[PDB]
């Protein structure tokens, strides 16, 4: 339905970006994790390889050390994060499906960065409330990546603006939702796509008016909105 | 005379319009919006950095805590003003452009923003300025951040100077690396002869940058394509 679409004007340009600039810079275990995942039935949930390099560039430019990832799946962006962080970096990875994670776990292990990862098999919302209860100022995160159930993004935001340090970054994936967010009405979507589509329009509008953060909506992948905490 | 000026890399004008009106304009500094609306009246307004790309550059600058930057290709100063507003109050920018009169169009808005003091505008071709910067720069003065948005067929020449003028871990950004999507094909019909030279140089630069061990890169399909390079050694 929506997964067949690109935000760029042609698949030729997207493949040009992937082949010229993405794959030649892809870590060998990241390539292996993607190629196994591509044969999985839910391979459409995979974060694009060009977005992945953009994620690690942010992580290194901002010198992130402690990050949280919501929505792991087979672990492409998680492995991308663990490779970008220094060897003493630490990641809190939350996903409901442990089996999805164990698909990519051997490649995280072969990369030697499993020690940076604390995987939590849970729904994300209770974990964040739990983290709110037992965290103080020097446990705050530098970086957060939200890539899970779309209709819960606004709930994650209310908790992540407190679990991320001042000056830290929160990133929301699929904010352009295959272009469908550009219109108030959109024909012929299945109810789950329409729920997510309406949730992103409210989220994009809300985040543009949120005095707690600066934002930057980036037209990469399916849309990523970078949020930097102000206070 | 340039044919690709109005071509979008996104799939529809409405999607770009949505991004600008939802996420770009509501977060645009009033003097940045003032400068853009004046520039869009000007002849070569096509050279203006898109507003959604402006907030991306600003976001990069604050996250990486840049304090000393260099800007190659100023025009009326949209990305320059974007940089000056993002940098700390004691920040420093070296801005280079052949055209001083273009800069003076946006200089009133840079002044009303209170950030002119951070800017050292140099009216010159960039290559001679970079070559003399190489002579008199100690490793304490290396720039954190370089934005290249000038003559496209010179990007590779600038690259050899900027890998030495930017600190290790610093960022070098190349604008227009997608050239309106025309880089996706070996040949592209009906371009200005100057347009084609730029199209061929970006294809060479994109392949070269992907194999350059001195930097890690990420090509971002925002605006007309931005390639962030991070110096490794
Ligand atoms: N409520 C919830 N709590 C935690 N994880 C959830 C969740 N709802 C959905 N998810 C998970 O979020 C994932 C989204 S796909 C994420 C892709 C991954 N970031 C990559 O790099 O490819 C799915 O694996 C799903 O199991
Ligand atoms: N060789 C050269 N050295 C320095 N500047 C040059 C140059 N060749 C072209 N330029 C300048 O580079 C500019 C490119 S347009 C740059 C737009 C600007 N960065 C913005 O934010 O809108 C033009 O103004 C042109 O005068
Ligand atoms: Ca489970
Ligand atoms: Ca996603
Ligand atoms: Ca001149
Ligand atoms: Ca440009």
């Amino acid at each position: 339905s929506l997964v067949h679409k690109n935000i760029l004007h042609s698949e030729d340009l997207l493949k040009y970006i992937l082949e010229t600039s993405a794959y030649p810079r892809e870590h060998p275990q990241l390539k292996e994790l993607r190629e196994v995942t591509e044969k999985h039935e839910w391979s459409s949930m995979l974060v694009p390889a060009d977005e992945g390099l953009f994620l690690s560039m942010l992580l290194k430019l901002m010198n992130a050390k402690r990050t949280i990832e919501i929505g792991v799946y087979t672990g492409y962006s998680l492995l991308t994060t663990a490779l970008a962080l220094p060897e003493d970096g630490k990641i809190t990875a939350i996903d409901v499906n442990k089996s999805y994670y164990e698909i990519g776990l051997p490649f995280i292990q072969k990369a030697g960065v499993e020690h940076k990862i604390n995987f939590i098999e849970s729904e994300a919302l209770p974990v964040l409330d739990q983290m709110l209860e037992e965290m103080k100022e020097e446990d705050l995160y530098d970086y957060a990546f939200v890539d899970a159930d779309k209709s819960n993004y606004a709930n994650y935001h209310e908790r992540l603006v407190k679990l991320v340090r001042i000056g830290g970054a929160i990133l929301y994936d699929n904010t352009l939702w295959y272009g469908s967010v550009a219109y108030p009405e959109y024909p012929g979507l299945h109810p789950e796509e329409e729920v997510a589509r309406l949730s992103f329009r409210n989220l994009n509008t809300f985040l543009a008016a949120d005095p707690r953060v600066e934002i930057s909506q980036v037209s990469i992948g399916d849309g990523v909105t970078i949020c930097r905490r102000l206070y």
